[PDB]
Parts: C-alpha cells; sequence; structure tokens
C-alpha cells in the first residue's frame, strides 16, 4: 500500500505540475511530483525523488530569489515567487512557483507543497 | 492547511478505531487518531497525540504479544495480534490489532496504520 499524496492537493493543483516536500529528512528532499512536473522539466522520476528541489536552478537563478525561498520555508508560511529555472536540456523558464506548509493533526509542520506554474 | 490522514484510511478502517504513527519520529508517536479510537479507550486527543500506543498496554498485557508487535513493525509488514488492552479508567479489552506499513513513492516507510478492533 502506497500513499496517496495527490489526495492532499488542492482543486487548482490537480492538473498541475506539483511537488511535496518532506521537511523532516534531510535537505527536505521530493517525495512526490505530479507527472506534469516531470514533462515541464524533462526528467524521470528516478532522477527527481528524493532530491532537494534546487535541481531546478541554474546559471541565471537570482541567489536573492533562492534565499528567499529559504526563508519562506523557515517561515512555514504561505507565499509565491517568480524564479528563473531550468529543464534538463538547459532551457529556461520563469517559474510562478508557489509554497505552502502542510501540517500534521497536532499542528507539527508534515509537507510542503510546492506548485510550478510558467510566467507567459 | 492540514493534512488530510484519513484519506489514506481503507474502506473497512472509516467507521473504525484507527490510529496513524510516523516512525521517522522518535518512539514511532500517533500523529492521528480517530473519533471512534478515543471514545472507545477513553482519552482525548490532547492524551494521545504524540505518544506512541504503548500506553494502551497495562499489567496484564502479554510481553510478548509486545515484543511480537514490535518485531512485526521492524519487518514492515502486515501483520494483526489479539492483545490485552486498557481503556483510561482501567478496564481491559481483547483488542484484535492489524497493523500495516504505508510507503511514499519512493518506496520507504513512511507512516503505519493500526485498526483496533475488540474481540466479543
Ligand atoms: C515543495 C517545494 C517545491 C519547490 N519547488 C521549487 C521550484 O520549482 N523551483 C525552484 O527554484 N525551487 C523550488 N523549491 C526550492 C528549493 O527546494 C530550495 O528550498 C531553495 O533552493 C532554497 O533552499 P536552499 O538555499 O537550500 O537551496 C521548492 C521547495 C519545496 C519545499
Ligand atoms: C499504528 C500503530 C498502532 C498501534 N496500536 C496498538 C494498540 O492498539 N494496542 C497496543 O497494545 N499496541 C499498539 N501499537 C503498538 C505500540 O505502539 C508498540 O509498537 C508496541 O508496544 C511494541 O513496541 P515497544 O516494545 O516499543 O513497546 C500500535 C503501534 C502502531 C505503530
Amino acid at each position: 500500500d502506497i500513499a496517496d499524496l495527490r489526495a492532499l492537493l488542492d482543486e487548482d493543483e490537480a492538473e498541475m505540475s506539483v511537488v511535496f516536500s518532506d521537511p523532516s529528512q534531510p535537505d527536505n528532499p521530493a517525495i512526490y511530483v505530479s507527472d506534469a512536473f516531470l514533462v515541464q522539466t524533462g526528467y524521470t522520476l528516478e532522477e527527481v525523488l528524493g532530491r532537494n528541489c534546487r535541481f531546478l536552478q541554474g546559471p541565471d537563478t537570482n541567489p536573492h530569489a533562492v534565499e528567499a525561498i529559504r526563508q519562506g520555508l523557515k517561515a512555514e508560511t504561505r507565499f509565491t515567487i517568480d524564479i528563473l529555472n531550468y529543464r534538463k536540456d538547459g532551457s529556461a523558464f520563469v517559474n510562478r512557483l508557489r509554497i505552502r506548509p502542510i501540517y500534521d493533526p497536532e499542528g507539527n509542520l508534515m509537507f510542503f507543497a510546492g506548485a510550478q506554474n510558467p510566467v507567459l
């Protein structure tokens, strides 16, 4: 029996690029990515699961945007940022990244949900 | 936004006493219990969340049954055992305990689900 993490998706994120990360594991790795995420970024599941999502950043990603995200995660609050991201073939795209914390019944942080929308 | 852990319940365990535990946390604590569990055992949510479910054991619980459960958890396999358990008022009941592991998409153990059925 495998957990149905998609059963925590918002209605918006169902047909979307979405990632869930486990902040209790070292380096806050992705434990679930939607097929839309894999299609957009050009990776296989094996290439992404268990890694921190920073692999989407590349040579022209703004490091302050990266730090903003890191602080936003520490804040455990909903936030959105436009950040330059890259696919496996090296092509770049502006990603409107939306992140929100998910807590367990006791109120302890449990997961982060991240949704990717390329800005056209 | 709070995780809907009940969205991993089997159809059988919906109207049932059920617990989910987080084995990545120290001492494998309960992170979710159903209202049926609280009613049966006589505890409040605050009294149970974040504790290992061994608080259901009492003076005449068979220690080999306890060890069986512990090994079954290490085995990460489905198992069932009849074990004497106790409510908060000290009354005892024979619990047919059914436990199953739940894994994440990478196949790493993520939760245990435990269902309680008093044997009549
Ligand atoms: C659920 C989740 C989804 C994320 N998605 C992206 C993303 O799509 N693009 C990106 O550049 N960073 C994303 N990140 C951010 C990185 O994983 C990381 O937190 C960021 O680089 C800042 O942390 P760092 O300083 O350790 O690198 C995501 C983080 C989380 C937790
Ligand atoms: C999800 C879950 C549900 C459990 N439910 C019960 C239970 O209803 N009654 C009981 O005696 N033990 C239950 N246990 C077992 C105890 O939590 C514990 O694993 C057992 O006492 C053996 O471990 P120990 O040697 O550390 O005490 C449950 C364990 C898990 C993980």
